[PDB]
């Protein structure tokens, strides 16, 4: 039952979800002038040239891209990190309009959308026991804004007609998320949550700086998608997104000057 309504969004989660109204919640406004230089951060090691895409499913909340996370193929490592966190899905949150849809802010401006690389830290062995960590996931997150098309977007854009309501699946092999990545790898991180229910605080989040664009067609295909099941009233699939959180007590860093 919880969603992004008027009786279900957002302001409602806590009452299901205690933690919505915890000490590490996300996403977060990134105030980029009292964001911390940390010099100490390395460079992030995104390694997804063995990547192997499985599926993609539309699950009620949004689209997610699949992958086989039962060896070290795609992996994330570096950064803030200290663990190897290897890619189990990619999804997106976007809006009804191109000036909202991002969860994460910069300096309170809103983006398109905002992809989501979730990855897990292998010492715990599943994705399942990992989200019961403080240190269990490593979710990276990219701004998109619109303008020109993302070429290496279209192939996820193509299959949306073929996964229209919750529930449906599609095979989506031979993806390479390579393709969904900005030219540089600066980023902000942070310790935070889940940014849907269950709201587990597990995530260490690293945002990049550096948005990529996508065109208004691709963005419009992606607002096509619906909540609902087949056979039920539609409820166009947009605004997937909870808005930022207090940052309470902590404190932003980032990997550049
Ligand atoms: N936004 S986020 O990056 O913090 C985030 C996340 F980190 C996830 F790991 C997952 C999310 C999700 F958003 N989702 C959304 C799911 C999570 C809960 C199970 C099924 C219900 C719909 C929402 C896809 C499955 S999932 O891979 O478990
Ligand atoms: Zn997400």
């Amino acid at each position: 039952h919880w969603g992004y309504g008027k009786h279900n969004g957002p302001e409602h989660w806590h009452k299901d979800f205690p933690i919505a109204k915890g000490e590490r919640q996300s996403p977060v406004d990134i105030d980029t002038h009292t964001a911390k230089y940390d010099p100490s951060l390395k460079p992030l090691s995104v390694s997804y040239d063995q990547a192997t895409s499985l599926r993609i499913l539309n699950n009620g909340h949004a689209f997610n891209v699949e992958f086989d996370d039962s060896q070290d193929k795609a992996v994330l490592k570096g950064g803030p990190l200290d663990g190897t966190y290897r890619l189990i899905q990619f999804h997106f949150h976007w809006g009804s309009l191109d000036g909202q849809g991002s969860e994460h802010t910069v300096d309170k401006k809103k983006y398109a959308a905002e992809l989501h690389l979730v990855h897990w830290n292998t010492k715990y062995g599943d994705f399942g026991k990992a989200v019961q960590q403080p240190d269990g996931l490593a979710v990276l997150g990219i701004f998109l804004k619109v303008g020109s098309a993302k070429p290496g977007l279209q192939k996820v854009v193509d299959v949306l007609d073929s996964i229209k309501t919750k529930g449906k699946s599609a095979d989506f092999t031979n993806f390479d998320p390579r393709g969904l990545l900005p030219e540089s790898l600066d980023y902000w991180t942070y310790p935070g949550s889940l940014t849907t229910p269950p709201l587990l605080e597990c995530v260490t989040w690293i945002v990049l700086k550096e948005p990529i664009s996508v065109s208004s067609e691709q963005v419009l295909k992606f607002r096509k998608l619906n909540f609902n099941g087949e056979g039920e009233p539609e409820e166009l699939m947009v605004d997937n997104w909870r808005p930022a959180q207090p940052l309470k007590n902590r404190q932003i860093k980032a990997s550049f000057k």
